[PDB]
């Protein structure tokens, strides 16, 4: 059909920004984790004396050093996401204020999307993959950090049983990030017409890469509810940090985003 | 077979007919809508809410913002005999484990509650006592310090929600896949709930296409409201734990509510 055929087009152009925006895809996480030949195998720490290891191989307070290496990726991680968002066809178009505002809102659900890549039942890949940090050394941290990732593994190891791609979730996180139900958006109309062709792009690209599982389409956009909790939860979160560590200082970029969510 | 997903569809339909006595057509006539063969009793005031007690039979009722607060939750009460009635006509949902059954209501019934509040709503008011009186949205904004962004939220979800201009046939769908969500906690066997959502979600799809096939997208949008009916949900409960921080100190009735 000459539509479907615009929708695989617009597929190839995100899944190409994809990649020129995401240093470490999915496809190399899965190399590193799984232990592929392609790629090599990651330093891992799990306790104090593995961490001290990794300043070391992978190139103050230890729970608080580890938030900070968190909070310096996650910045870094916003820069990747707005470069691809700029690639989205229609975006760098809209009102600025609304460009703006959909970065804001949809720049964290983005973030625990792709983190999801990078991680496995056991731990998280760090350091562009030279790294990999477990889920129980994380857990054992002191007493507002240690709950920080766990709704991350959670989420992480339910989104990850979709058995999803790079080349589906280049999709994906333009679908997220052209919402429209986002608050204080200036132009709706603008953005649910690029959101509706970025739909229909998502849905071919699922039936064809995945014609085998049933409803995919529908069970990746339901995903989006344990998105909005992780965004919800990690701000209160913050907001615990905050009041009991006055000495931490947090970004300002990320301090911009968290402002009156 | 496109041929069963039809079959679900209508089965639905015909149960949630039975299930809800105030449909959303009836809803929408009364509303917005003109059909004026019975206007309702308008509540916009104190001396209208209290008048409003007089003309319509109030089945609740033994400080003005409590009262409210008390009719609220006994139609609440009512509704989760109504959806629990519905959730039974579901297939395949009397078969699953009863623990399952009941863990499945217990978390549903709310999102269930906006979303069918939603069909009452316009951006000016809500239905109230099956389509008889009317309470405002400035009245209801009006109220003491936390009972007044209570209906807030869900008049700001239900403008938004109403904008999908859904039919009765179409939310009758939706309301099952929400009821069948294998995320639920201390869910005992996913697969068998997940097995039906699958099926309900392929008929939700087809009924969309078939039903407003001028409607691009119509699928993916409705599954995105489902991202607010949680945030509505979340926020509603913890506005829930202070308002009993106020209306503290009977014994029959707190059981008969209780937050279970
Ligand atoms: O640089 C990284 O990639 C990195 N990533 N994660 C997980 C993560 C979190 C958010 C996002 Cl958006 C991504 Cl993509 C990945 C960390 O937790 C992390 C922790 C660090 O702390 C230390 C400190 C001293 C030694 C060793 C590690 C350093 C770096 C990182
Ligand atoms: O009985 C109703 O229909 C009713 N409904 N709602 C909204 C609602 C809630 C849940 C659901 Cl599922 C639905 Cl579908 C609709 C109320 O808020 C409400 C408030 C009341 O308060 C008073 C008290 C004294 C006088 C006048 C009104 C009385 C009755 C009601």
């Amino acid at each position: 059909n000459p539509e479907s055929a615009d929708l695989r087009a617009l597929a190839k152009h995100l899944y190409d920004s994809y990649i020129k925006s995401f240093p470490l895809t999915k496809a190399k996480a899965r190399a590193i984790l799984t232990g592929k030949t392609t790629d090599k195998s990651p330093f891992v720490i799990y306790d104090m004396n593995s961490l001290m290891m990794g300043e070391d191989k992978i190139k103050k307070e230890v729970a608080i050093r580890i938030f900070q290496g968190c909070q310096f990726r996650s910045v870094e991680a916003v820069q990747e996401i707005t470069e691809y968002a700029k690639s989205i066809p229609g975006f760098v178009n809209l009102d600025l204020n609304d460009q703006v505002t959909l970065l804001k809102y949809g720049v964290h659900e983005i973030i625990y999307t792709m983190l999801a890549s990078l991680m496995n039942k056991d731990g998280v890949l760090i350091s562009e993959g030279q790294g990999f940090m477990t889920r129980e050394f994380l857990k054992s941290l002191r007493k507002p950090f240690g709950d920080f990732m766990e709704p991350k593994f959670e989420f992480a190891v339910k989104f990850n049983a979709l058995e999803l791609d790079d080349s589906d979730l280049a999709i994906f996180i333009a679908v997220i990030i052209l919402s429209g139900d986002r608050p204080g958006l200036l132009n709706v109309k603008p953005i649910e017409d690029i959101q509706d062709n970025l739909l229909q792009a998502l849905e071919l690209q699922l039936k064809l890469n995945h014609p085998e599982s049933s409803q995919l389409f529908a069970k990746l956009l339901q995903k989006m509810t344990d998105l909005r909790q992780i965004v919800t939860e990690h701000v209160q979160l913050l907001q615990v940090i905050k009041k009991t560590e006055t000495d931490m200082s947090l970004h300002p970029l990320l301090q911009e985003i968290y402002k009156d969510l």
